[PDB]
RNA sequence: AAGCGCCAGAACU
RNA sequence: GGCACCAUUGCACUCCGGUGCCAGUUGACGAGAUGGGGUUUAUCGAGAUUUCGGCGGAUGACUCCCGGUUGUUCAUCACAACCGCAAGCUUUUACUUAAAUCAUUAAGGUGACUUAGUGGACAAAGGUGAAAGUGUGAUGA
C-alpha cells in the first residue's frame, strides 16, 4: 500500500546526480519536509529517485499531485516504495 | 632555493 | 570526475554498464655541492610506492688551462701529488652530520588529492681534531 518513501522513475538520465537531487527537492518541499532524496546513476539505478518524507501524508499528496508532471522534458512516474527505508525502518 | 622544475607516457579520479 | 554515442523503465540504499574523447590529480625525503673552459651515463643515504617513464636544468666526474698550498723552514724554474680558506700519500682511531616514511589531527576539495601543525625518532656520502709512518732533484741568496 502506502509508504513514507515514494519511488520516482522515467527521469531524465542526462542530468547529474546533485542537480537532480536539488531540482527534486524544489518541488516536493511543499508537500512536507524531506529527510533524504536518494539518486544513483548506475545501470541498475539511473532515471530513478527516492524522495523520503517524514510523513506518509506528504507522500500521498506528492504522489497524487506530481504524477505525470513534466520534469526535464520527461513526465514523472510515481509509485510508493515497495519496502520501508532505513532512516525510517531503523 | 637545484633530489630542483615543469607533464601528450603510465596509475588514479 | 565531465561531455558525447550505444545500451538500459530499472525498488535502491558500504562505490561500480560498454565505447570513444576532453579535464584534473600524482609524478624526489632530506644531506651534500660553484676558479675558468670543453666533454660525459652528475655525489649520498632514508622510504613498502610512480622517488616509475619522458623533458630541461644542475654547483659532480674526467680533462686542458689561471692562481695558490706543500714537497730536506727562505726564492726562481723543472717534476709529483694536492686546493679553489684551502691546500702531498697511506693507515689505525675518536667526535660531528637531516627530512620525509611513520603515527597523528586540523584546513581545503564530489572527487585521486592538497596545504599545514604535533609526537618521538632513525642515515650515508662527506666534515672535524688526534695520533703513526712518511714526500723530489737543479740553482741562487
Ligand atoms: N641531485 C640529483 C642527481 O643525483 C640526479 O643524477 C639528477 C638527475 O635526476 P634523474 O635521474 O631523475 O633525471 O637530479 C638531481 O640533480
Ligand atoms: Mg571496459
Ligand atoms: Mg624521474
Amino acid at each position: 500500500r502506502p509508504n513514507h518513501t515514494i519511488y520516482i522513475n522515467n527521469l531524465n538520465e542526462k542530468i547529474k546526480k546533485d542537480e537532480l537531487k536539488k531540482s527534486l527537492h524544489a518541488i516536493f518541499s511543499r508537500f512536507g519536509q524531506i529527510l533524504d532524496i536518494l539518486v544513483s546513476r548506475s545501470l541498475k539505478m539511473r532515471g530513478q529517485a527516492f524522495v523520503i518524507f517524514k510523513e506518509v501524508s506528504s507522500a500521498t499528496n506528492a504522489l497524487r499531485s506530481m504524477q505525470g508532471f513534466p520534469f526535464y522534458d520527461k513526465p514523472m512516474r510515481i509509485q510508493y516504495a515497495k519496502t520501508d527505508s532505513d532512516i525510517i525502518a531503523k
